[PDB]
């Protein structure tokens, strides 16, 4: 299995939708169809090569700050778990986030096996609220960054694993 | 045209540049940025650079997806000593393409350069500005059925009072 993947187009974006719709809830945080749209740029796709390169998963990078990236909405379908697919995306993401010059990268899953391939190694958040995170974002700039580390802070809604990977 | 630089993806790198050229022209001419917005929409933005100068970036634009048709370009400035030799042009060209390569239908912009974007296919269009209040409650309601009566780049709020111009792709 050798999956294409290839930056998401306008066009991905209801497949996208779809993939979270499958996963969320307690899983995968929600998306609507805005927010996709918004983030596209950020997402990229996999393809099944012989069924003509239809979606059959999806992930994102966001950047947080010069140097700090998280990997967002990392889903395969169902029937297509199991081939690499979704190590596939991951490795796409990492590179990405190598080429935007990030130095390291976290994510909150319960997938902890799965990205502990990749280098990921769990670490021990002091997670805020959505509030207090909020506060913090109004206020970051070089200053507050020299002092706050948002990869720890960032609220953890899910009640899942925080992961970092140093590039 | 004289430079046909090359324009790439930018980098977390070029921020601190980026950031330099918005505030060479921010205030009337440009809407100010900070470093965060700057940082987290990086993967949004293509840079210039120059062919002799070390690859020193000497350009910037942007271009924002709103809805799976629409796109909005933001943000195009050149080093004010390098004007007039097709930096600019050549910046929007690649967003125009990335434009189409997204799968988008139309791109708007809001600019005091009406020539310039005229160049490349831009009309000007009688908005109906809303305030950012109501473009807020509008974004938050923002869905399939809104869409269907409701085109944003009408309404995004004209903050410095220049041109809105639309381009068909
Ligand atoms: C921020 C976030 O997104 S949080 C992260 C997680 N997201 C989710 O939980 C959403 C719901 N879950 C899913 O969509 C999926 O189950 C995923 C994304 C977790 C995994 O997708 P899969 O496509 O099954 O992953 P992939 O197939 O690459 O790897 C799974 C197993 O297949 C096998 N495999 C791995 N690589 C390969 C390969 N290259 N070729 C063949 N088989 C492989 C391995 O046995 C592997 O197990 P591992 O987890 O121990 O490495
Ligand atoms: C959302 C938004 O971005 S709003 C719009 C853009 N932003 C700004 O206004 C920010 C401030 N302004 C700037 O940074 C610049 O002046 C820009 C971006 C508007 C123009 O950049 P330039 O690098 O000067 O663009 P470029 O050289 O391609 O400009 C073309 C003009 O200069 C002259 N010119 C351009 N290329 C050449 C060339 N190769 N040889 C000779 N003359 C040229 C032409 O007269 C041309 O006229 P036009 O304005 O009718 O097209
Ligand atoms: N990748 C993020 C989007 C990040 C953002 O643009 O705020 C998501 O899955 O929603
Ligand atoms: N491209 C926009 C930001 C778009 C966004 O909200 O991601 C800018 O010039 O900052």
């Amino acid at each position: 299995c050798r999956p294409v993947v290839r930056r998401a187009r306008t066009s991905d974006v209801p497949a996208i939708k779809q993939l979270v719709d499958t996963y969320a809830g307690k899983i995968l945080l929600e998306k609507n169809l805005v927010t996709l749209y918004e983030a596209v740029q950020e997402f990229w796709v996999a393809e099944h090569p012989d069924l003509y390169g239809k979606v059959v998963g999806c992930g994102a990078l966001h950047v947080l700050w010069s140097d700090l990236g998280e990997i967002r909405t990392v889903a395969v379908d169902p029937a297509m778990t199991g081939h690499g697919i979704g190590h596939a995306i991951v490795d796409r993401l990492l590179q990405v986030a190598r080429d935007l010059q990030l130095q390291r990268v976290f994510v909150l899953t319960f997938e902890t096996e799965f990205f502990a391939r990749h280098g990921f190694t769990e670490i021990e958040g002091t997670p805020v609220t959505a509030e207090v995170f909020d506060e913090m974002c109004r206020s970051y700039d070089i200053g507050v960054a020299e002092f706050l580390d948002l990869s720890y802070v960032k609220p953890n809604i899910l009640g899942n694993s925080r992961m970092l990977l140093v590039l």
